[PDB]
């Protein structure tokens, strides 16, 4: 291509490359789309349903502001609009059927929309590390019930749905560490057997209303971890009491509080 670089499956690679728009007439059977990099301030999935074949597009660094959502993209599987700064989430359902890996990490959303992922069946994969999330709407996962990973990581969250991961079955990683969290919901993780959780770096307040969360660390202490920018060891005392000196919530005896 005149101004991006192909390799044939059709990958094509328009990053680095200065773009403020989407470049045209790129290859009819594209598959996965690089426009990382660029300086786009706006963009329209719309414009993409040439290539019916496309399954990845990553438009992450690109300066995105305003993600325009209409037409259909039937075969994407991964978005990522990671590190751009974004401040709302745009309704993709009845756009994307088939995407299962959605990145928005690093943005700067400030709310989700009600009904957010309405439609996106098929999710496995929500980052949203990275935002300036405070609070998240009710039912923002009843859409989404074959979630395998959620990360809230680095928002600013101050309370969590009760009912948040009602549904699902398949939740295998748990990313919450780094917000302003301060207890957790009674029967909030349910019967859910979740492998890996972080819940560090939150100011978690130590009294009777965190009995119910010391008990689940207590039956779960091999399945928290602490964040590690890299690719290990539980260690469920990294979750502690902010009303103390490190106190380890898993060992608060909640003396005196109604059972």
């Amino acid at each position: 291509h005149p101004i991006c670089e192909v390799s044939k499956h059709l990958e094509v690679n328009c990053d680095k490359r200065q773009l403020t728009a989407l470049p045209p007439d790129l290859p009819k059977d594209t598959t996965i789309l690089h426009l990382s990099e660029n300086l786009l301030y706006t963009f329209s999935l719309a414009t993409l349903m040439p290539y019916t074949r496309l399954t990845q597009l990553n438009l992450d660094r690109c300066e995105l502001t305003k993600l325009q959502v209409d037409g259909t993209l039937p075969v994407l599987g991964t978005l990522d609009l990671s590190h751009n700064q974004l401040q709302s989430l745009p309704l993709l359902g009845q756009t994307l059927p088939a995407l299962t890996v959605l990145d928005v990490s690093f943005n700067r959303l400030t709310s989700l929309p009600l009904g957010a992922l309405r439609g996106l069946g098929e999710l496995q994969e929500l980052y949203l590390k990275g935002n300036e999330l405070k609070t998240l709407p009710p039912g923002l996962l009843t859409p989404t019930p074959k979630l395998e990973k959620l990360s809230l990581a680095n928002n600013q969250l101050t309370e969590l749905p009760a009912g948040l991961l009602n549904g699902l079955e398949n939740l295998d990683t748990l990313l919450l560490q780094e917000n302003s969290l301060y207890t957790i919901p009674k029967g909030f993780f349910g019967s859910h057997l979740l492998p890996f959780a972080f819940l560090h770096g939150n100011p978690w307040l130590c009294n009777c209303e965190i009995l119910y969360f010391r008990r689940w660390l207590q039956d779960n202490a091999e399945n928290v971890y602490v964040w590690k920018q890299g690719v290990m060891t539980s260690n469920v005392a990294s979750v502690q009491c902010d009303n103390s000196d490190k106190f380890p919530v898993y060992k608060y005896p909640g003396k005196g509080c109604p059972t």
